[PDB]
C-alpha cells in the first residue's frame, strides 16, 4: 500500500541531473568513466545519467547492466566504474556487484550513485552520490517508478 | 620520510577510548558483536577495543584474526555482527576482500568497520562507521602507523615516501 510519495517527476528529474553533475565533477570530466546499472531500473537510471553526461560534456559515457539479485560487456579495466541502483537499503546488492566487478576488471576505482538511501545498511557501504536521503523504519519498504517501464516517474514509501 | 606527526599516544589513546563507547551506543550493548581485525596493527587495535569494551560493560567480546594482504581466528560470525578493525582506511581494498572472507564463514547479521585513521582518497564506496581520525594526505604522501606492541610506541605520522 502506498503509504506516502516522496519524490515526483519533478524531483527525481532535478536529483538525476545534479547527480550528472556532481559525476562529470568529481571525476574532472567523463573521462575513463562507465556507468553499470544495477537490476532493471537501475540500469535506467544509469542511461539517462548517462544522456545528462552526453549533453554536458558534449562526449558520451560507456553504459553497462550487469545482472545480479542474490546470485554486453563493458569496459572496466583503469576506468572508473560507477554502479547506478535506484534504491540502497543494506548494501548487500552493491557487494555484489563490487565483487562482479571485480572479476571483470582491475577499474581504477569504484564509485556508487543512488537514487534513494533509505538506510539501514548492513555492510560498510555508502553512496558517493544520492538523489534522496529518504528515512524509513524497517517495516516499511521503498517503491521506486520510472516511466521506461512503470509508465510514470515516482518514488514513494509503502507499508507491508 | 616522517613529514608530520599527526596522532601522538594519548590522541591515540582518547580516540580508541570513544570508539569503544561508539561501538557500544550503536550496537545498544555489544551482544552479539565480534572484533575481527585485518593484519598485526588491525589486531592488537581491535584487541585494545575489546578490552576497552569489557571493562566498560563487564562482557568479553570475542576477537577474531584475518590476514588479509592484496598485491602491489575462529569462533562466531553467523547472525552475529562482525565488526572489522584496521589501522588505516585508505582506497578501501582491503576491507572490500577482508569481507569476501568473512563471508566464507556465514552469514553476519551485519558487518561494520572501525579503523584508527581515515586518509581519504576511497576507489570503492566503501565508508568506515567508526573513525579515529580523519587525515587529509596527498596521493604522493604515506600514513604510517606506530603501536607500542609492535614499534615500542604509540604514533601515528605523514610521510612523504
Ligand atoms: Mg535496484
Ligand atoms: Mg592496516
Amino acid at each position: 500500500m502506498q503509504k506516502a510519495v516522496v519524490m515526483d517527476e519533478q524531483a527525481i528529474r532535478r536529483a538525476l541531473t545534479r547527480i550528472a553533475h556532481e559525476i562529470i565533477e568529481r571525476n574532472k570530466g567523463i573521462d575513463g568513466c562507465v556507468l553499470v546499472g544495477i537490476k532493471t531500473r537501475g540500469i535506467y537510471l544509469a542511461r539517462r545519467l548517462a544522456e545528462r553526461i552526453e549533453q554536458i560534456e558534449g562526449a558520451s559515457v560507456p553504459v553497462g547492466e550487469l545482472d545480479i539479485t542474490l546470485y554486453v560487456p563493458f569496459p572496466v579495466t583503469e576506468r572508473n566504474v560507477i554502479l547506478v541502483d535506484d534504491v540502497l537499503f543494506t548494501g548487500r546488492t552493491v557487494r555484489a556487484a563490487m565483487d562482479a566487478v571485480m572479476d571483470l576488471g582491475r577499474p581504477a576505482r569504484i564509485q556508487l550513485a543512488v537514487l534513494v538511501d533509505r538506510g539501514h545498511r548492513e555492510l560498510p557501504i555508502r553512496a558517493d552520490f544520492v538523489g534522496k536521503n529518504v528515512p524509513t523504519s524497517r517495516s516499511e519498504l521503498i517503491v521506486v517508478e520510472l516511466s521506461e517501464v512503470d509508465g510514470i516517474d515516482q518514488v514513494s514509501i509503502h507499508e507491508k
